[PDB]
């Protein structure tokens, strides 16, 4: 998170830290618990082995609040496209259910035709980089404003407002950045978006997946 603050410890108990391994090496992402057995994140966070930590604030130290669960299944959207970064959404089936408590519980999703309009203020949280090269051990957060479609259409050739949200005022040094991928955009306590991508500079606007567009695929997947 660029330009943010340390979160109040355990104030966002839906937050998941992902440690990802594949032949391509090690990666880090965020994610969020949407049911006792499922975490939602981005498809570009896929790996052959993913371990999830819930209940964390400082993910570099042991805390008896943490729950460590390997993902039994990593289900990318069937039309996820690496090249355009379209349909950037993935469900993790946990190998066991979490023990729900003050520090570990799910977050609500939007309704289908509810919407999210320019000018809405939201929060994004994660363990990602705070500048170009430096990181953090502890969860951080920042408030970002929803931008108009054209502000992303102008700078991102493959942007589609049917499936993506445009986020962050270029006037402020405030953004989700590397390490924050997969984490939630919370608006009025609901997870409307998923951190997807942006410019290497970290200067907004940036691109989130629009959850409302994938609700059918989400529901069908979790039901089966
Ligand atoms: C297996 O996992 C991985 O390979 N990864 C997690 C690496 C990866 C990241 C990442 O480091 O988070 N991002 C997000 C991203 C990258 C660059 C600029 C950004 C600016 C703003 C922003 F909010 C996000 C940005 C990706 C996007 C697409 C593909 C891969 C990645
Ligand atoms: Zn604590």
């Amino acid at each position: 998170i660029i330009g943010g603050r340390e979160s109040r410890p355990h104030s966002r108990p839906y937050m998941a830290y992902l440690q990802i391994q594949s032949p391509a090496g090690q990666s880090r992402c965020g994610g969020f618990l949407v049911r006792e057995d499922f975490v939602l994140t981005a498809a570009h966070c896929w790996g052959s082995n993913i371990n999830v930590t819930l209940g964390a604030h400082n993910i570099q130290r042991r805390e008896n609040t943490q729950q460590h669960i390997t993902a039994r299944r990593a289900i990318r959207h069937p039309q996820y496209n690496q090249r355009t970064i379209q349909n950037d959404i993935m469900l993790l089936q946990l190998s066991r259910r979490v023990r729900r408590n003050r520090n570990v519980n799910p977050v609500a999703l939007p309704r289908a035709q509810e919407g999210l309009r320019p000018g809405t203020l939201c929060t994004v949280a994660g363990w990602g980089r705070v500048s170009m090269r430096r990181g953090t051990d502890t969860l951080r957060e920042v408030q970002l404003r929803v931008q108009r479609d054209r502000q992303c259409l102008r700078i991102f050739g493959s942007y589609d407002p049917r499936r993506q949200i445009c986020v962050g005022d270029r006037r402020e040094r405030k953004a989700a950045f590397k390490g924050d991928s997969g984490g939630p955009l919370l608006c009025n306590n609901v997870a409307h978006g998923i951190v997807s991508y942006g410019k290497s500079s970290g200067v907004p606007p940036e691109v989130f997946t629009r959850v409302s567009s994938f609700l059918p695929w989400i529901r069908t997947t979790m039901r089966s």
